[PDB]
C-alpha cells in the first residue's frame, strides 16, 4: 500500500492514519510531526520552519520536498507507506511523482478526508496530543479514559501552540487556496478518492477500509 492523506487542519487525517498505521503495519510520514520535532530539538530546519508554523504560513517548498525524498528511500519503505499532510502544493505533488518513478514505488490510491470550514475551528481549539507518542484526543469528540493522560502510553497530553484562534484562521485561509489545485491535480490522474469527513470517528475508518480493500497487506 502506497498511499497519500489530503484533507483541510482539523479534517481527521491524523485520526485516521493511526488507525491504518495500526491495522496494517506501514510506515506514517508525516511533515508537521518531522517539522515540530525538529522545532523542539532546535536544529537549523527546526528554527527556519518555526517562523512560518507559528504565523499559519507553509514551509517552502524544496526544503519540504528534501526531508520527504529521503525519507521515503528507507528499507522500512519496501513494502509501502503512509503520506500524512504532504503534498501540500502542486509542485510538491509535482516532485513527488518523479521520487517514486525513480525509486519504483507508485501511489496505490490518495485518500481526501473532506469537511467543510464551518466546523473546523471547534475541532482544532479543542485537540489535545500525547507529548510521548503523538496519540490525538479532543475534549468532546474523543477525551482520553482519564483526563490529562494517555490511553496509549499513559504520557501528559498538552495543547500545540498553533492551535489558537488566530493561528487556525490564517492556517484555514492558506491551505484552502490550495486545495482546488491539488485535487484538479488528482483526479487527471485517475485515483484520487473521496471520503464524508462529517460522520462519527468509527464510521469514517470503516469507509477508509472500504476503500482499501482491494490492496495486498
Ligand atoms: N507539506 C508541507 N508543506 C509546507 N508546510 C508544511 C507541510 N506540512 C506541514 N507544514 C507546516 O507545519 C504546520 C503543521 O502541519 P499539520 O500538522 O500537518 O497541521 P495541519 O497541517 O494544521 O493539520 P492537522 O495535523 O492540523 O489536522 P488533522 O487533519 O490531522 O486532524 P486530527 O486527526 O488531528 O483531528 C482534529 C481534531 O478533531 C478530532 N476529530 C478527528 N476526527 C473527528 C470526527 N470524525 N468527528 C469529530 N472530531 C474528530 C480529533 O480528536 C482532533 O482533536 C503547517 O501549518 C505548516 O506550517
Ligand atoms: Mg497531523
Ligand atoms: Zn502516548
Amino acid at each position: 500500500m502506497n498511499l497519500v492523506l489530503m484533507g483541510l487542519p482539523g479534517a481527521g487525517k491524523g485520526t485516521q492514519a493511526e488507525k491504518i498505521v495500526e491495522a496494517y503495519g506501514i510506515p506514517h510520514i508525516s511533515t508537521g510531526d518531522m517539522f515540530r520535532a525538529a522545532m523542539k530539538e532546535g536544529t537549523p530546519l527546526g528554527l527556519q520552519a518555526k517562523q512560518y508554523m507559528d504565523r499559519g504560513d507553509l514551509v517552502p517548498d524544496e526544503v519540504t520536498i528534501g526531508i520527504v525524498r529521503e525519507r521515503l528511500g528507507k528499507d522500512d519503505c519496501e513494502r509501502g507507506f503512509l503520506l500524512d499532510g504532504f503534498p501540500r502544493t502542486v509542485a510538491q505533488a509535482e516532485a513527488l511523482e518523479e521520487i517514486l518513478e525513480d525509486i519504483g514505488r507508485k501511489i496505490d490510491y490518495v485518500i481526501h478526508i473532506d469537511v467543510r470550514q464551518d466546523v473546523l475551528m471547534e475541532r482544532l481549539t479543542g485537540r489535545r496530543i500525547c507529548r510521548n507518542c503523538g496519540a490525538t484526543y479532543h475534549l468532546i469528540f474523543h477525551p482520553p479514559a482519564k483526563p490529562g493522560v494517555c490511553d496509549k502510553c499513559g504520557g501528559e497530553l498538552y495543547q500545540r501552540a498553533d492551535d489558537n484562534e488566530e493561528t487556525v484562521a490564517k492556517r484555514l485561509e492558506v491551505n484552502m487556496k490550495q486545495m482546488k489545485p491539488l485535487l484538479d491535480f488528482y483526479e487527471q490522474k485517475g485515483y484520487l478518492r473521496n471520503v464524508n469527513g462529517e460522520q462519527d470517528i468509527e464510521k469514517v475508518f470503516a469507509d477508509v477500509r472500504e476503500l482499501l480493500g482491494g490492496l495486498k497487506r
